């Protein structure tokens, strides 16, 4: 089920061309994943209490049009796949005119932050999604 | 042919998990492509002179193992495909023990800096690579 | 008075390997708050673009009293405490959810032509 | 006893105004302090494992002139005070033509990172910087 997250573009996100730096979008996507989990009570507390961390294993981003300084964006996020130890997030960013700026597909793996090796998906997360 | 670029990991690149933040690698890869171009005399000055800029159209990043604070990394970069308006860079990151940490494939489009619309690769770029 | 409040959530991108917010991240947080304060007083950046005005930091002093951490919801507090000629001073501080004072800053900002120009009369009148 | 460190300005460091973002200089200064420690044989990743870390307690930065894309900068760094738990770094940034761009003064405090509580500077670090 879709989760929406608003993001304002600030000077820090821009680059010399007047557009958002392409790596800043990657950070925006991470914020939206974090907020989606937070919304489902999967805070860092609840995660690291039942043995977890989440790390990015593979990420594909396709860039169509730029965001500019002071734009108000919407990050849209869905969990489209769940396996043994991993989830796939399907994400995209639109601007206030609903113009599609870029899209991402993010494979995420559940690990142990001390040693960082694949841990099975907690059943709480599987049932929640 | 392979272009090698060293990158040191600083606090600004790390996050609270104690490893490099996944978006930081995207910036590392960009620096290596910039320095690869610079090695062939395609500086920012030479590119502006021939009315050319490069933008990332699509990027896939594979995260195998973490970099940490104080690691001296080597980014390895090769141009593996050259189309009419487009270049594909294949890149990878190893640490000082030559452990493969990370790999990327980057589709880069040639645009004019005025309209940001695609344009044919400069003949010098085609001839050089 | 001019006191403006702005919330900021701490994300992974803001943290560093020590487990706390990287010290340069606070500098960005303070800039967002100045930007939003100006938006609240009807000086969005596209409006400022139309009046030929930009703002650049000339000098800043930051005091780091206690750290912010991943997932903290912070409040940036911002006041314009002086204005004269071409420049103005922002006084800013950051508190966490317990109202612990984490940080404070004094920022000298100069109005420029996107070179130093006098403050707009509307900006001075507003503050 | 100055320590010099070069830094190339990349597209990631620029902002919409065409110049380096004012917070990027702050990161440049941190890199130079880290490299000064590294030149004197100290690794902050290794020190972390010994429950030793350094945090910024106070910083002043003055911006005189901008850096731009592809500039090769030199960060210049000295330790000007050292006592108890703390060090003062005095730093500046010049460009390739030796134009003074930026200056900073940074009060740094040694802490146990587990508790984020100050501690005496390591004896070997004191020995190293006089
Ligand atoms: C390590 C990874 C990061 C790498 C480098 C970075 O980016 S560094 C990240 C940015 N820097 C920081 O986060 C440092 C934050 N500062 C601190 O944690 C602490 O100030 C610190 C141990 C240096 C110093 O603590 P001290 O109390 O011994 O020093 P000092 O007396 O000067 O502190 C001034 C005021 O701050 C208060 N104070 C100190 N620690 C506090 C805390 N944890 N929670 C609430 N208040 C605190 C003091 O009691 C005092 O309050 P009163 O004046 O009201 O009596």
């Amino acid at each position: 089920t879709l989760f929406r997250w608003p993001v304002r573009v600030y000077y820090e996100d821009t680059a010399a061309g007047g557009v958002v730096y392409h790596a800043s979008y990657v950070a925006f996507y991470e914020r939206a994943r974090t907020e989606m989990l937070r919304h489902h009570h999967f805070s860092q507390q609840a995660l690291m209490a039942e043995r977890v961390a989440f790390v990015v294993r593979k990420m594909t981003v396709e860039y169509y049009a730029p965001a500019r300084l002071d734009d108000m964006l919407e990050i849209q996020t869905e969990i489209t796949s769940m396996r043994g130890t991993s989830l796939v997030f399907t994400q995209r960013i639109v601007n206030a005119e609903n113009t599609l700026l870029n899209e991402a597909e993010v494979l995420v793996v559940c690990v142990d932050p001390l040693k960082m090796k694949p841990r099975a998906l907690p059943k709480s997360i599987v049932a929640e999604f």
